[PDB]
């Protein structure tokens, strides 16, 4: 395949719409910052989840703490750690890579890195705590549909059941977005 | 929350970009057809997966057979069944709902229904067959990143391990997209 020509159709707050001419057909791409989410598992196998309104669906969805990689030059896990604190007031001693997911492969370059945070300390001074198994059943029951949450919950469930292991922070993030950030549309 | 006003910024082949004024801030939404995917498990616990090029990432990703709900008035599972046949030349006697996922909750209304198809017959006249456990490990190892694939693979893995059950075809698909189709931008 080959990109013949590409044209910017729109630049917004968190993404830009671009149209390319490929190998020869049209291919519209939503350039995204990319994001990070966190599965913060405590000493008893519970993780915190937030109930957030999503205008796209016109309703609140249960999700993992998460934020966009909108801070230029900021390392992903630093962004992640920041969100875990701001989102659920937790700090973690151990940070590992749990699962990366390409959210909308058909039309956007967004990719999300989900970290597994352990060794939690409540710091600072809607969300709910769920036993990992309870969370896994909510997924398989349709009560958790956010794609990042689904991946993170079922991944940590596979880990907690001894089926798989978390990974090193230096694990390559193959599809981490760069296009939108490269635009630097900020005065 | 409340949508003050909404403006169409772009209408493309598979999606439209719309900007709303919410409750008061800007909220850009990518209206999508929605899609369906299939986890076709054979009698030995294997499922077929396709290796497809995704321009968004500039590379091929391992995925579950899937297609957009771009056929007006066509029932999702009929679309699904059609794709399973066209994509991997398989027909299934049993169709159930496995997992629904909201792909990019932050900027698009797309939602994808993943069905579990069983009782397979090879019909007609790149893809590969994977034991469900092999597929689950590929996910946790980063070799499967497509979000729909991640959800489907780990969901059927939870099913095959006896942790959860498939669901009836009449299960409500809460976030099934309707906006883009409603536009009917076809002469
Ligand atoms: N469609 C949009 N249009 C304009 N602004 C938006 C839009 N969507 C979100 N924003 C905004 O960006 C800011 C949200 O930042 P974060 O809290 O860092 O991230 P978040 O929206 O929760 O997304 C993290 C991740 O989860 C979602 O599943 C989303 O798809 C993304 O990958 C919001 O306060 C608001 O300015
Ligand atoms: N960004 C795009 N711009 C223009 N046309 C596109 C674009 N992306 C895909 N298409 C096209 O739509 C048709 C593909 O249809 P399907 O095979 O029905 O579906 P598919 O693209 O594989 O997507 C199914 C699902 O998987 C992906 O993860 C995608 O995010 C979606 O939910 C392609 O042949 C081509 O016309
Ligand atoms: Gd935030
Ligand atoms: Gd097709």
């Amino acid at each position: 395949f080959e990109t013949i020509s590409s044209e910017t159709l729109h630049t917004g707050a968190i993404f830009a719409l671009r149209r390319d001419q490929v190998r020869i057909v049209t291919r519209e791409v939503v350039e995204h910052f990319g994001a990070v989410a966190i599965v913060a598992m405590d000493d008893n196998g519970n993780i915190p989840m937030v109930y957030q309104y999503r205008h796209t669906y016109g309703r609140r969805l249960w999700e993992l703490p998460a934020g966009l990689l909108d801070v230029a030059g900021e390392p992903p896990h630093l962004t992640a750690a920041r969100e875990l604190r701001e989102e659920v007031g937790l700090q973690a001693s151990t940070w590992q890579v749990l699962v990366d997911l390409d959210t909308a492969p058909g039309f956007s370059d967004e990719s999300v890195r989900v970290y597994l945070a352990t060794g939690l300390r409540e710091v600072g001074r809607t969300m709910g705590w769920y036993p990992i198994a309870e969370a896994a059943r909510r997924v398989l029951r349709g009560e958790i549909v956010n794609s990042i949450a689904i991946a993170g919950v079922l991944a940590v469930h596979a880990v907690t059941t001894g089926f798989a292991q978390p990974r090193p922070l230096d694990t390559e993030w193959i599809d981490r977005p760069t296009a939108f950030a490269a635009r630097r549309a900020e005065r």
